[PDB]
Protein backbone atom coordinates (compact mmCIF):
# COMPACT_ATOMS: atom_id res chain seq x y z
CA UNK A 1 0.00 0.00 0.00
CA UNK A 2 2.84 2.46 0.70
CA UNK A 3 3.65 2.46 -3.07
CA UNK A 4 0.35 4.23 -3.70
CA UNK A 5 1.48 7.28 -1.67
CA UNK A 6 4.97 8.07 -3.13
CA UNK A 7 3.71 11.15 -5.00
CA UNK A 8 0.75 13.61 -4.88
CA UNK A 9 -2.61 11.83 -4.52
CA UNK A 10 -6.01 13.49 -5.16
CA UNK A 11 -8.47 13.34 -2.21
CA UNK A 12 -12.25 13.44 -2.08
CA UNK A 13 -14.26 13.69 1.15
CA UNK A 14 -18.01 13.27 1.50
CA UNK A 15 -19.79 13.68 4.84
CA UNK A 16 -23.44 13.33 5.88
CA UNK A 17 -24.15 14.67 9.31
CA UNK A 18 -27.00 14.97 11.82
CA UNK A 19 -26.33 16.87 15.06
CA UNK A 20 -29.39 17.19 17.35
CA UNK A 21 -31.57 16.69 14.26
CA UNK A 22 -29.77 19.46 12.31
CA UNK A 23 -28.92 17.66 9.07
CA UNK A 24 -26.12 18.76 6.78
CA UNK A 25 -23.61 17.59 4.15
CA UNK A 26 -19.98 18.51 3.43
CA UNK A 27 -17.94 17.88 0.31
CA UNK A 28 -14.16 18.24 0.20
CA UNK A 29 -11.42 18.09 -2.39
CA UNK A 30 -7.67 18.41 -2.34
CA UNK A 31 -4.35 16.58 -2.47
CA UNK A 32 -2.06 14.70 -0.13
CA UNK A 33 1.73 14.21 -0.32
CA UNK A 34 2.73 11.67 2.32
CA UNK A 35 6.42 12.22 1.57
CA UNK A 36 6.03 15.52 3.39
CA UNK A 37 2.97 14.65 5.49
CA UNK A 38 1.21 17.43 3.65
CA UNK A 39 -2.52 17.91 3.02
CA UNK A 40 -4.23 20.74 1.15
CA UNK A 41 -8.05 20.62 1.32
CA UNK A 42 -11.15 22.72 0.72
CA UNK A 43 -14.50 21.77 2.25
CA UNK A 44 -17.93 23.11 1.26
CA UNK A 45 -21.20 22.77 3.21
CA UNK A 46 -23.38 21.69 0.32
CA UNK A 47 -26.69 22.04 2.22
CA UNK A 48 -26.30 25.76 3.12
CA UNK A 49 -25.14 26.89 6.58
CA UNK A 50 -23.11 24.50 8.63
CA UNK A 51 -24.96 23.97 12.01
CA UNK A 52 -21.80 23.27 13.98
CA UNK A 53 -18.41 25.06 13.96
CA UNK A 54 -16.03 24.04 11.20
CA UNK A 55 -13.20 23.41 13.67
CA UNK A 56 -15.24 20.62 15.34
CA UNK A 57 -15.33 18.70 12.01
CA UNK A 58 -11.61 18.91 11.12
CA UNK A 59 -10.62 15.62 12.73
CA UNK A 60 -13.53 13.74 11.13
CA UNK A 61 -13.00 15.20 7.61
CA UNK A 62 -7.08 10.65 6.06
CA UNK A 63 -4.17 9.63 8.31
CA UNK A 64 -2.83 7.51 5.48
CA UNK A 65 -1.12 10.77 4.39
CA UNK A 66 1.05 10.82 7.53
CA UNK A 67 4.80 11.08 7.01
CA UNK A 68 6.25 7.99 8.66
CA UNK A 69 10.04 8.36 9.20
CA UNK A 70 12.05 5.69 7.43
CA UNK A 71 12.88 4.06 10.79
CA UNK A 72 9.15 3.81 11.62
CA UNK A 73 7.76 2.55 8.30
CA UNK A 74 6.89 -0.84 9.81
CA UNK A 75 4.39 0.99 12.05
CA UNK A 76 2.19 2.51 9.31
CA UNK A 77 -1.10 0.70 9.61
CA UNK A 78 -2.95 3.20 7.45
CA UNK A 79 -1.04 2.74 4.23
CA UNK A 80 -0.71 -1.02 4.78
CA UNK A 81 -4.49 -1.36 4.57
CA UNK A 82 -4.58 0.23 1.06
CA UNK A 83 -5.94 0.14 -1.53
CA UNK A 84 -8.85 -1.88 0.00
CA UNK A 85 -8.89 0.65 2.86
CA UNK A 86 -10.04 0.83 6.41
CA UNK A 87 -13.02 1.78 8.55
CA UNK A 88 -12.33 4.66 10.91
CA UNK A 89 -14.73 5.10 13.83
CA UNK A 90 -14.74 7.69 16.57
CA UNK A 91 -16.63 8.95 19.57
CA UNK A 92 -15.82 12.56 20.29
CA UNK A 93 -16.97 13.74 23.75
CA UNK A 94 -17.34 17.50 23.99
CA UNK A 95 -16.80 18.31 27.70
CA UNK A 96 -19.99 19.55 29.31
CA UNK A 97 -21.79 19.15 25.99
CA UNK A 98 -22.80 16.48 23.48
CA UNK A 99 -20.92 13.89 21.52
CA UNK A 100 -20.20 12.97 17.91
CA UNK A 101 -20.09 9.38 16.75
CA UNK A 102 -18.51 8.94 13.36
CA UNK A 103 -18.01 6.05 10.93
CA UNK A 104 -15.91 6.46 7.80
CA UNK A 105 -14.52 4.27 5.04
CA UNK A 106 -11.19 5.39 3.65
CA UNK A 107 -10.13 3.66 0.40
CA UNK A 108 -8.91 4.26 -3.13
CA UNK A 109 -11.40 4.73 -5.96
CA UNK A 110 -8.96 4.41 -8.85
CA UNK A 111 -6.13 6.82 -8.20
CA UNK A 112 -8.22 8.98 -5.79
CA UNK A 113 -8.17 8.53 -2.03
CA UNK A 114 -11.80 8.81 -0.81
CA UNK A 115 -13.02 9.37 2.75
CA UNK A 116 -16.81 8.74 3.03
CA UNK A 117 -18.26 9.58 6.45
CA UNK A 118 -21.47 9.46 8.50
CA UNK A 119 -21.58 11.65 11.59
CA UNK A 120 -24.28 11.57 14.30
CA UNK A 121 -24.28 14.16 17.16
CA UNK A 122 -26.57 14.00 20.15
CA UNK A 123 -27.07 15.64 23.57
CA UNK A 124 -25.77 19.08 22.53
CA UNK A 125 -26.86 22.20 24.26
CA UNK A 126 -28.77 24.41 21.82
CA UNK A 127 -27.00 27.57 23.09
CA UNK A 128 -23.70 25.89 24.00
CA UNK A 129 -20.35 26.35 22.38
CA UNK A 130 -21.05 23.99 19.43
CA UNK A 131 -24.66 24.72 18.41
CA UNK A 132 -24.17 28.33 19.52
CA UNK A 133 -21.08 28.84 17.33
CA UNK A 134 -18.80 30.16 20.09
CA UNK A 135 -15.51 28.52 18.94
CA UNK A 136 -12.62 30.43 17.37
CA UNK A 137 -11.49 29.56 13.82
CA UNK A 138 -7.92 28.63 14.89
CA UNK A 139 -4.80 26.62 14.22
CA UNK A 140 -5.19 23.13 15.72
CA UNK A 141 -2.17 21.20 17.00
CA UNK A 142 -2.13 18.00 18.99
CA UNK A 143 -0.74 14.45 19.09
CA UNK A 144 -2.77 11.39 18.10
CA UNK A 145 -1.71 8.49 20.36
CA UNK A 146 -1.90 5.11 18.55
CA UNK A 147 -1.88 1.60 19.93
CA UNK A 148 -2.38 -1.77 18.30
CA UNK A 149 -5.76 -3.61 18.45
CA UNK A 150 -4.94 -7.25 17.67
CA UNK A 151 -8.57 -8.50 18.09
CA UNK A 152 -9.76 -6.30 15.21
CA UNK A 153 -6.48 -6.63 13.29
CA UNK A 154 -6.23 -2.81 13.54
CA UNK A 155 -5.51 0.12 15.78
CA UNK A 156 -6.99 2.34 18.46
CA UNK A 157 -6.14 5.93 19.09
CA UNK A 158 -6.93 8.59 21.68
CA UNK A 159 -6.29 12.31 21.84
CA UNK A 160 -7.63 15.61 23.13
CA UNK A 161 -8.46 18.55 20.97
CA UNK A 162 -8.58 21.88 22.85
CA UNK A 163 -10.84 24.28 20.91
CA UNK A 164 -10.46 27.89 21.97
CA UNK A 165 -13.82 29.55 22.85
CA UNK A 166 -14.28 33.22 21.81
CA UNK A 167 -14.09 34.29 25.48
CA UNK A 168 -10.53 32.87 25.88
CA UNK A 169 -11.63 29.63 27.54
CA UNK A 170 -11.36 26.05 26.17
CA UNK A 171 -13.84 23.52 24.85
CA UNK A 172 -12.30 20.09 25.23
CA UNK A 173 -13.15 17.41 22.63
CA UNK A 174 -11.87 14.01 23.86
CA UNK A 175 -11.40 11.66 20.90
CA UNK A 176 -11.54 7.84 20.96
CA UNK A 177 -10.75 6.14 17.68
CA UNK A 178 -10.62 2.68 16.17
CA UNK A 179 -9.52 1.61 12.70
CA UNK A 180 -10.04 -1.81 11.12
CA UNK A 181 -9.02 -3.01 7.66
CA UNK A 182 -11.67 -3.56 4.98
CA UNK A 183 -9.57 -6.19 3.13
CA UNK A 184 -8.34 -9.54 4.63
CA UNK A 185 -4.63 -9.13 3.65
CA UNK A 186 -1.84 -8.56 6.16
CA UNK A 187 -1.62 -5.16 7.75
CA UNK A 188 1.05 -3.56 9.91
CA UNK A 189 0.11 -3.56 13.60
CA UNK A 190 2.24 -0.83 15.17
CA UNK A 191 4.11 -0.35 18.42
CA UNK A 192 2.84 2.60 20.40
CA UNK A 193 3.57 5.95 18.76
CA UNK A 194 1.83 9.22 17.90
CA UNK A 195 1.00 11.43 14.93
CA UNK A 196 2.01 15.05 15.47
CA UNK A 197 -0.70 16.96 13.59
CA UNK A 198 -1.05 20.67 12.75
CA UNK A 199 -4.08 22.06 10.89
CA UNK A 200 -4.20 25.70 9.70
CA UNK A 201 -7.73 26.95 8.94
CA UNK A 202 -8.45 29.73 6.48
CA UNK A 203 -11.10 31.18 4.12
CA UNK A 204 -11.11 31.55 0.31
CA UNK A 205 -11.73 35.18 -0.17
CA UNK A 206 -13.72 34.52 -3.42
CA UNK A 207 -15.90 31.79 -1.93
CA UNK A 208 -19.42 32.70 -0.79
CA UNK A 209 -20.58 29.27 0.27
CA UNK A 210 -19.95 28.14 3.86
CA UNK A 211 -16.52 26.55 3.60
CA UNK A 212 -13.14 25.71 5.16
CA UNK A 213 -9.66 25.75 3.59
CA UNK A 214 -7.03 23.61 5.39
CA UNK A 215 -3.27 23.23 5.20
CA UNK A 216 -2.34 20.29 7.41
CA UNK A 217 0.89 18.49 8.30
CA UNK A 218 0.94 15.02 9.89
CA UNK A 219 4.18 13.34 11.07
CA UNK A 220 4.62 10.06 12.94
CA UNK A 221 6.90 10.19 15.98
CA UNK A 222 7.60 8.69 19.38
CA UNK A 223 9.92 5.87 18.46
Amino acid sequence: GEELFTGVVPILVELDGDVNGHKFSVSGEGEGDATYGKLTLKFICTTGKLPVPWPTLVTTLVQCFSRYPDHMKQHDFFKSAMPEGYVQERTIFFKDDGNYKTRAEVKFEGDTLVNRIELKGIDFKEDGNILGHKLEYNYISHNVYITADKQKNGIKANFKIRHNIEDGSVQLADHYQQNTPIGDGPVLLPDNHYLSTQSALSKDPNEKRDHMVLLEFVTAAGI
